């Protein structure tokens, strides 16, 4: 039976995505810019806080000094922080705690896989830190996703091979990170986004112990 469970945050324990999404918003609207929707918003995951507030100026061809740019990106994240202060149990996905749960119960480690710079505060406000046995550090994986890097890191940690480990992910290139990582991914969302290749389920209701384990004795 597979050793360990390997979980992204965002799109699987939580909608980690949302309020930064709302602080980019709400630095938008203080400076007058219109066009910080959500199709925009894609193309700020993954990039660097600085380099999304650029594109964000850049909608409005908004010129800034140095020291106004500092200001403006301080802002945001400031407005960020504060906002994830409201985060609670609630803000769980369906089936993940019961999973973890079960997890622990049945003694399978469990390791989040994570490029959020805020995963240990953020399973702290979702009371989710006691069933985590590492958080591997995105500081210190050299690669993003769709790169295994940090699937490796989190079986590292946990002292398995990722072999030994199951992935979930909702997000493409997740699922291509996990494959790469030699992990046995199980998707959450559509085959017309994720592929027909792996295991996918509708929703994180269907993250259970015993469709992992189906999932791992039929691959
Ligand atoms: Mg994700």
């Amino acid at each position: 039976m597979f050793k360990a469970v390997l979980f992204d945050l965002d799109g699987v324990i939580t909608d980690a995505a949302e309020y930064h999404f709302r602080a980019w918003k709400a630095l938008a609207e203080e400076i007058g810019i219109n066009g910080v929707d959500r199709q925009f918003n894609e193309q700020l995951k993954g990039v660097s806080r600085e380099d999304s507030l650029q594109k964000i100026l850049d909608l409005a061809d908004k010129k800034v000094s140095a020291e106004e740019f500092k200001e403006l990106a301080k802002r945001k994240n400031d407005n960020y922080v504060k906002m994830i202060q409201d985060v609670s149990p609630a803000d769980v996905y369906p089936g993940i705690l019961q999973l973890l749960k079960d997890l622990r119960s049945n003694k399978i480690k469990i390791a989040l896989a994570s490029a959020s710079k805020n995963g240990p505060f953020l399973l702290e406000r979702m009371n989710l830190t006691g069933y985590f046995d590492a958080i591997a550090d995105p500081a210190e994986v050299a690669a993003s996703k769709p790169a295994p890097d940090i699937f490796i890191a989190a079986a590292h940690a946990v002292g398995v091979a990722p072999s030994e480990s199951i992935g979930l992910e909702d997000s493409q290139a997740g699922i291509q990170a996990i494959k790469d990582s030699g992990a046995l991914p199980i998707g959450v969302g559509r085959p017309e986004d994720l592929g027909d290749d792996i295991v996918i389920v509708p929703d994180t209701s269907h993250y259970t112990l015993e469709f992992l384990k189906e999932v791992w004795l039929q691959k």
